């Protein structure tokens, strides 16, 4: 009766049935969420192109300058000041404007490219003393030539 | 009656029975989840082959270059720039493209190998100043010769 009676009695308990149904619904929802995450990951892997550039690499500044030139009207941006006090008290200053951290959208060729400048606010880079930053380019398609052309243009502009 | 009456009275309480059944169902689900995790661990231990290469080891760069050569059409990738300003103002630049962090799939011999380049965003390596990175190769089977051949090919390509 600890097992035989309880198993059969709970079969006629509306509260127990409702609880079991709710638990099943929650489990199905969790499985659906996991499947949605897996599907998004697969879609990103098989139908998107990405280029991740860390701040350590020198292409970071070149790409940012190319972005700030190509997209003249960027509502969100940051500022980089070049200050140099030469001997004899000669001060040289110049404001270079750079895309701000966050999400930006540009139009290159006939593709909409999503630019992500993220600044991980967790550690500090030991070789620079600045937080770890990176820039990521995301686009729809399976051709990597767009990023190659963008990098080549940025390098040519920098040089 | 604090114990005798309460024990017998709760035996005829539909709400108490439903609650006990729900608690038992939850406990069974937790045991099932733990057993599933244990089974996955055992399956990984007894039917998979893995090779973990930390960023500190020199085989990391060789394996990444071998990957970027073998899989020419990698939609997801990162960039490594070799910049050297020689004396007399001579600037040498070259873009080396490397697989991006995440999951990648390659086809070597007749096996599908899962490549995992993970960048643990928690600490920073003291000897480099970069976050701790590693590459992991996973495949189905019990033969380690595939990874040995891959490492040998990467070393030969590097040298």
């Amino acid at each position: 009766m600890p097992f035989s009676d309880f198993v059969l009695a709970l079969k006629d308990n509306p509260y127990f049935g409702a609880g079991f149904g709710l638990v099943g619904v929650g489990t199905a929802l969790a499985m659906a969420r996991k499947g949605a995450q897996l599907g998004l990951v697969a879609f990103r892997r098989h139908y998107m192109i990405t280029l991740e550039v860390p701040a350590r690499d020198r292409s970071y500044a070149w790409l940012l300058s190319w972005l700030t030139r190509h997209s003249t009207r960027t509502q969100h941006l940051s500022v980089e000041t070049s200050y140099l006090q030469h001997e004899s008290g000669r001060i040289s200053t110049k404001f270079e404007f750079i895309p701000s951290p966050g999400n930006h959208f540009i139009w290159y060729q006939g593709k909409w490219i999503r630019v992500e400048r993220n600044r991980d606010m967790q550690m500090v880079d030991l070789q620079t003393g600045t937080p770890w930053e990176s820039v990521t380019f995301t686009a729809l398609g399976t051709d990597r030539k767009v990023f190659f052309n963008i990098l080549e243009e940025a390098r040519a502009l920098a040089l």
